[PDB]
């Protein structure tokens, strides 16, 4: 009886970036088109960054609306909250329509929600708005998880394994929708890690239904989840900051964390993977959270994992960017769909034990095991 990924959706906003005219068109919007040196300097990561197009909600039209959000550190916090409170729910809702659509069971059985959401605090929370929106049952048993950010894909599998599998029937239908609109800023040379914000980060949305022991004749697992663990990092807060203030949402990541992960992964793993007789790190299929290219290319080192293990991961960041708590969760609907495609034996590449990874504030670690299916 172990909680079972059922159906997944996702949903990007309307408006494509192309990487190679990013430059550009952020220096533009931004009014720092002046800044040369420093707009080459972002040139650089971008095209160091492996990602070829991100959405955005963003548009040229919307920053005219708001000058505030295209400056450095204005006041920007409640323009940020008008658009986010409102738009967030929406992309929730589409990712969210497509999960039930592939499930093909109504709403009604859907009893719990978990969402999970960078952007836009409001009382009552994006998930009261998405369950109008939406159309679930008023008694739907809701976990809003606000501002984690970027491990808590890890974190939604945690807390939906527990509720599917201590409430018999329950359905969880688990949302993940991130939007960079409160943490989009313009350039400024004593801020370096902004830089890498902007090349990496683009918005998306993400959605499960999970649920313990499906009806075979109405529902099929695609991945169970079979354990999942989070830990802190000893002596690194700090290392990922960030604070909502009057100018939204700041950010720092430190040149320590794609080494910092790199050394931390064996004791997740081992902890992981030793009650199933696993120490084969090529022998299990992945779902690192890419929170840039180097965090794949040192696990890829300090592992030994060959070439390949990491397509699905990297295909993500690729045409989607950084995604933050949802981008696993595309990683999932990559493989599974790719597996089918190219007639695996199983969802998960053809083997049958895989990892999930997330990587955020704390430095966290989420560490999920799952099974494949077929």
């Amino acid at each position: 009886g172990l909680a079972s990924v059922l159906a997944i959706g996702t949903a990007n906003p309307e408006n494509c970036f192309n990487q190679d005219e990013f430059p550009d068109l952020c220096f533009r919007v931004t009014k720092s088109e002046h800044l040369t040196g420093l707009k080459e300097k972002f040139k650089r990561i971008c095209e160091r960054s492996t990602v070829r197009k991100r959405y955005l909600h963003l548009t040229e039209e919307i920053l005219q609306e708001y000058p505030s959000i295209a400056t450095y550190n204005a006041p920007s916090l409640d323009a940020r909250q008008e658009i986010e409170v409102a738009e967030v729910p929406k992309l929730a809702a589409r990712a969210a329509s497509k999960a039930i659509e592939e499930w093909g069971q109504p709403k009604s059985k859907i009893t719990h929600l978990i969402f999970c959401s960078t952007s836009g605090i409001d009382k009552p929370g994006v998930d009261c708005h998405l369950v109008h929106l939406l159309g679930l049952p008023l008694s739907v048993n809701r976990v809003m998880l606000y501002t984690l950010g970027c491990h808590a894909g890890g974190t939604v599998l945690r807390i939906a394994k527990d509720l599917a599998e201590n409430n018999v029937g329950s359905r969880v239908l688990v949302v993940c929708t991130e939007l960079t609109v409160m943490t989009f800023r313009g350039p400024s040379e004593t801020d370096l890690a902004n830089l890498i914000r902007m090349a990496i980060f683009g918005d998306g949305a993400a959605a499960v239904i999970i649920g313990a022991d499906p009806d075979l004749s109405i529902e099929r697992p695609i991945f169970e989840i079979y354990s999942a663990s989070q830990t802190l990092v000893p002596n690194t807060s700090k290392a990922i900051h960030g604070r909502v203030l009057e100018m939204g949402l700041t950010f720092y990541v430190d040149k320590m964390v794609p080494t910092l992960v790199a050394s931390n992964i064996e004791q997740c793993l081992d902890k992981a993977f030793s009650p199933i007789g696993i120490k084969d790190w090529n022998s299990i299929f992945w779902m690192p959270h890419p929170g840039g290219p180097a965090i794949l290319a040192e696990i890829e080192a300090k592992l030994g994992l060959k070439p390949e293990k990491l397509r699905a991961t990297k295909h993500v960041l690729s045409e989607y960017g950084n995604m933050s708590s949802a981008t696993v969760l595309f990683i999932l609907d990559e493989m599974r769909r790719r597996s089918k495609k190219e007639g695996k034996e199983t969802t998960g590449e053809g083997l049958e034990w895989g990892v999930l990874m997330g990587f955020g504030p704390g430095v966290t670690v989420e560490t999920v095991v799952l099974r494949a299916i077929s």
